[PDB]
């Protein structure tokens, strides 16, 4: 006739830290970091990105020599660039409000190239011009998307064009105008001096007048070609008009399948995968809700957190050894809590119902709250500025700095927080069990000293079930027991 | 003959949430969020907004023949402002740096118009000019700040003007320049090509070159107007000098009654009502701390939580001795003192430990209010078509700040609800068993959180109990004697 | 034959805050928050700042003829400079991208002149022009790094110049032209109109034309000058190229020392003294990991929060059995063990217990010290005049960070002390009960929090219930025949 309360107990091994004590021992885990991944870059949802190879945003929209493979793409998911491209700009130059440009490519998922101006319409003027800068098999050529327009026979007559936007989409144009470098060039070029170029749309309107100076050599030449872009929209009209020193272009680039997408700097290649969302240094493939691989991801991911390890504990504090004063039980596989009977004929290793449920509902409850909370961290996105913007840039980093940090921090406090919530929950729920059964066992019963007493009449297991489920009768048969005391 | 404890209870059905479970009842609980407004645009303090209608800024700033209405304009507080203003520049054009201009608008309250430069001053041009994209009545007009300065005859003489701002105040001016569309254009409105505009302050320097070439058609009409503006210092002078295509202002704006205000964009229209804070939904009447209607504010209004549910619980778990339930018989107090003597009974309730838990309850919740009274506002502001970086760093910081201050505040009240009811039960708990232990063992413990009293007495032994004042050698004697049985 | 429970207490009256009350008095108390300063600005690792003194950063390049003390300058740490400089450009104009300038400079320790151009290589106009605006002794003068070219007799042959870059580093280059204020004058001047100034690098292209106005007098003139910058690489060139209105330099300023650096806004003079960090009141010598001082500071000192107290506690709530009350006859540990037998008492406390709490203290210090370490840091930015919105969110900016860290602190300090509090309570109490558990029944509580023994036990029996070795079955008969 002996009743004991215990705990259960195993052989794990996996360790969690609190806030007051560090790498302590706990019965089961959760891990929540993911810290692996595949490191190839592969197909995103069965799109291949766009691989830029050698050549760089302004080498493929101009149409670079070089870059002869990118004369048609099919649709994409997100750009792959190196970090310091060669094959740029042939002939030396600039190109207005770059970042912008890309900015508004980062959103952009396919193109489509439109014959705007066909080159032959020129026919008071020269199209064969070209440099040796952009020369493939050692003759000279140029940009295969747009015209250089010089004088024939020896004169310059006025040039005009314009274009309507029929085709249904927004349209990107790109224009440029070509800087000599001393006035010999400039008349053996156009047959002209104090020329000028002009361009108006509805809402755009432009004038631009060459500059003549002496620079230094770049790639073996003295002049320089600056680029425009602008946007045109629906049922618009573009206008050209120029005296020379003009760059006609010859196609134009529809916007068609406007979606999500991104540009990503790195050095590697293209393989064969099919991942759910890619980062810089590899793909990642998990359902934790935590990764701390890489700010920068495209697709859909965990969150990303500048931390190393994020241990959930969800078990008791495994403290192996007949009571709880002592340790636990390894003998309990069935329930999370101790009431070990041993009557004469025979004994037990039952349990309480009403507490395993209760526990379980709570820690899986509160494992749910904790990914939720956490689902509105922040998120960053790339960005580029000019070499005169470095305030903007320096914005830009602290940003992103500082909201990680803020959100790293947040998540950490929070588990070490739970995890000793946790501890100090089940060994309150582990007293509040002993001490329920003790007032409901009215006397009748001296403590051991092993965390548990015995019966000082004799009951059977219809006593213990009794006693068990909460129903003991403490005046049922309490003379019998007053009697055996009274010894 | 005995005495238990308790507490009190009552039929309350108002639900809070805690971190281990949630949906749980209390007795008494309070309420932190707002989320009720009137949907109506109203004066703040008994000043009325300035509302532009149909109106952009630029075509009130210049005079759009159509904003007829706001020519003379008292005091505001608010600027309300349709998202695509119909009547914005009559002819068409351009506006440079109009951001910056809305932005320092965004600070003022109050205008007054100055003429500095009269239009009759000009006896050597011809002052009449007009188009029908700004027409009223058929006949072609203009705008009633600027001029159109054309060629008298058949010349064009250079065009001097100055002004010395003596008003007391700065001052905001605006002038433009005109780009025709062909050369003919040109030679019939100034008689001459490769004219020049100058503008030179004390600060400013600017010289402009009217352009020429062929644009589409935008309201019939082929060429451009581009506007510039600058503010003006105390004792400061400004110099206009130009030889043709140039727009010269006839009146200045001087900034009077500096203070805050904002711009507005909302398609309502003003009412009549009085409030203390408003928002583009409507108007804002409460005393709690927190709402969640609109992120966009003006004047002193509660601050912006992006959840929906947000109740601080203050009193017990309710349920129907301490270990079976509660008492809806006690209403004076909180905790239970069930006395049953042999010549009547109570329910008293002990009313120190009320007092301390009623004042830490009080001086949590008043805690509570003031951890978050610095929270992070938002400011409206506007930006081109060619900064769309900078509206996106923008809208990410304005973002992640309210993201950061709603968990805060979510976790908070999570954080005090379950440490309240922690806490009240550790009260009950103490209570018992310091009785328990006072009392010692001159009783019996009947198993339902009460004791039977074993020593006979009347209200003086009870009293002195909860009074803390039971004396053990008083009935020891008489106690071992009967349990001695 | 006595013992009883109870806890340490002195006569500290230290008070510390918590989410439930205020004003705790505890026995011993940290602090986190230093909020004391010299009040004075001397050099940073022993290395002196820049005093510019009254001259802006514009003046100290260009060389006006105030600033004569700058022209050779050592290494520094950062640079001192007035609000409202008097000694700016005394020849009125503006600069271009002034903002972007100094913040690439406030970023560079050191400089070295470079002669690029020498003054006598240009022999066919003229270079000893001078104005009244920069005047000393009443002769005029001119800046003394920019030279000024004029007509030669009647003539303005095309001015042409270039340098190649073989110091060693990169340069910074600064040049500037003239903007006249009626025809007369730049006919007087230069003898030709229409004319242009070319500036041609690797990378930089430009070409400006004067602009000829009338404007307000400043400083008794009425024209202008405009001042523009670049910086050259390694091994390349830059040419110049005018036929007037050009304000050629004569020295190129090469950066030699690359390091970290700010530039503060301050109004007082350098004094001497040593310190480790630096903020624009004053210096910072302390080892608390907290200050309240000023958001911008330089060099490497605690972070910064804007709160008033930061009290933690690590000690138990003074107060004068353990239900009593304290005790002050404790010295020994934080619970005490009190032993009475009938051949004399003892003060004895409990050696076990006061180990886990102390580590438990340190544990918990360390980590608040240790979680915010990866806190935000400020550094000053400067704007222009028609930059207001940028200026507008900087600010947001700054003072949203600082407001949530500082939210982070107090929350967190104040969680701390309300767990500490409970869980020395919790130990105390935790002690008691276990002794009164292994006591079984043999003695009877008295009221005091400990309980009067039953039967007649000695030293052994005290020192073993003390370690926890008590043996009921052992001695109990003497008991069950006494309890009778
Ligand atoms: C229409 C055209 O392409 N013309 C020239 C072109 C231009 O004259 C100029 O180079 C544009 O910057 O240059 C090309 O020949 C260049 C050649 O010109 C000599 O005069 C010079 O001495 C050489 O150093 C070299 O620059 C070219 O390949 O760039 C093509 C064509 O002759
Ligand atoms: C001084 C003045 O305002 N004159 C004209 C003005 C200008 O001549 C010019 O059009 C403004 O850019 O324009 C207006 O008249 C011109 C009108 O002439 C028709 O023949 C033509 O078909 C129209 O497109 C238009 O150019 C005008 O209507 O804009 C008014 C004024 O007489
Ligand atoms: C560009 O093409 C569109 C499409 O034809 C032109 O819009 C038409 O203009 C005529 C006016 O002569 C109208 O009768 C049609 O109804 C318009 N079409 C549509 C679909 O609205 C537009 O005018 C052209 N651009 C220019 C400058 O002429
Ligand atoms: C603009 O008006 C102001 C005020 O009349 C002029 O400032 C005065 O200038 C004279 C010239 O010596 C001084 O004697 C006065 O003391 C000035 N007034 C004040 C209040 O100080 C100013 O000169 C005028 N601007 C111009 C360009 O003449
Ligand atoms: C500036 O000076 C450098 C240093 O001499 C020049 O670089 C040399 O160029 C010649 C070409 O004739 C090469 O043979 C040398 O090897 C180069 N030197 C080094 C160290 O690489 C440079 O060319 C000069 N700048 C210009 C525009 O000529
Ligand atoms: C080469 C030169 O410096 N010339 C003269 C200049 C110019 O003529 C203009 O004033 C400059 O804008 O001006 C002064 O007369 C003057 O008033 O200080 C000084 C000098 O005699
Ligand atoms: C722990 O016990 C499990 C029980 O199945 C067993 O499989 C495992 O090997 C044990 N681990 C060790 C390290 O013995
Ligand atoms: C104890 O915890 C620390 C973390 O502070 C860890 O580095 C160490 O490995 C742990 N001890 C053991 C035996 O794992
Ligand atoms: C991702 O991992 C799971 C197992 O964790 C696997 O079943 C699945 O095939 C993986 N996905 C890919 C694309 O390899
Ligand atoms: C209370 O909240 C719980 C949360 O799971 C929900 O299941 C339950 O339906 C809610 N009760 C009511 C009455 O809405
Ligand atoms: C706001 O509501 C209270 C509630 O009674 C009312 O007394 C008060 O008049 C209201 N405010 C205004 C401006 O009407
Ligand atoms: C301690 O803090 C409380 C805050 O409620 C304040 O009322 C009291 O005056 C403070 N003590 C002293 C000595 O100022
Ligand atoms: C900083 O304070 C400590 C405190 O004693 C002192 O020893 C040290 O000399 C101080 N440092 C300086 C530079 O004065």
């Amino acid at each position: 006739d002996q009743i004991c309360i215990g705990y259960h107990s195993n052989n794990s091994t996996e360790k969690v830290d609190t806030i007051l004590e560090r790498n302590v021992t706990v019965t089961h885990a959760q891990d929540l970091l993911e810290k692996t991944h595949n490191g190839k870059l592969c197909k995103l949802n069965g799109i291949p990105p766009l691989e830029l190879g050698d050549c760089s945003i302004a080498g493929w929209l101009l149409g670079n020599p070089e870059c002869d493979r990118l004369l048609t793409v099919p649709e994409w998911s997100y750009i792959m660039e190196k970090e310091n491209p060669r094959n740029g700009l042939c002939y030396p130059g600039s190109f207005n409000d770059y970042e912008e440009l890309k900015h508004l490519l980062s959103s952009v998922t396919h193109f489509e190239k439109v014959k705007i101006l066909p080159k032959d319409r020129w026919t008071q003027h020269t199209t064969t011009g070209g440099s040796r800068a952009c020369a493939v098999s050692g003759s000279p050529s140029f940009f295969r998307n747009m015209v250089w327009l010089t004088k024939k026979g020896s004169n310059y007559p006025v040039a005009k064009g314009s274009y309507n936007n029929t085709s249904g989409e927004q349209m990107l144009v790109i224009w440029g105008v070509h800087h000599p470098n001393d006035e010999a060039e400039q008349r053996t070029l156009y047959q002209n001096v104090g020329t000028y170029v002009s361009v108006g749309t509805s809402t755009v309107n432009k004038r631009s007048i060459p500059e003549i100076a002496t620079r230094p050599k770049v790639n073996g030449q003295g002049g320089r070609m600056e680029f425009s872009w602008t946007i045109l929209d629906m049922l618009d009209t573009i206008n050209f008009e120029s005296t020379g020193n003009l760059i006609a272009p010859e196609y134009g680039f529809k916007i068609s399948k406007r979606g999500s997408s991104g540009i990503m700097k790195t050095e590697g290649t293209l393989e064969n995968c099919e991942t759910k969302c890619q980062t810089p240094l590899g793909a990642i493939n998990t359902t934790l809700p935590f990764h701390n691989i890489h700010p920068l991801t495209i697709g859909e991911c965990p969150k990303y957190v500048k931390s190393e390890k994020l241990v959930l504990a969800t078990g008791l504090r495994n403290v192996p050894q007949a009571g709880f004063i002592e340790g636990g039980w390894q003998g309990m596989v069935d329930g999370w809590y101790g009431y070990h009977h041993s009557n004469d004929q025979g004994s037990g290793y039952a349990a309480d119902k009403e507490s395993t449920q209760k526990a379980i509902d709570g820690i899986t409850n509160k494992v749910n709250s904790v990914i939720e909370k956490m689902n509105t961290q922040f998120e960053a996105v790339g960005k580029e500025f000019s070499n005169l913007e470095k305030r903007l840039e320096n914005l830009n980093k602290k940003m992103e700095d500082g909201f990680l940090d803020v959100w790293t921090y947040n998540a950490e406090l929070l588990v070490l927080m739970e995890n000793e919530r946790t501890l100090d929950f089940h060994d309150s729920n582990v007293k509040n069990l002993y001490d329920k059964v003790r007032m409901q066992l009215r006397d009748n019963a001296k403590e051991l000293g092993n965390g548990c007493f015995e019966f000082y009449h004799k009951c059977d297991d219809e006593c213990m079930n009794s006693v068990k489920n909460g129903t003991y009768d403490y005046p049922k048969y309490e003379e019998e027991s007053k009697l055996n005391r009274n010894e």
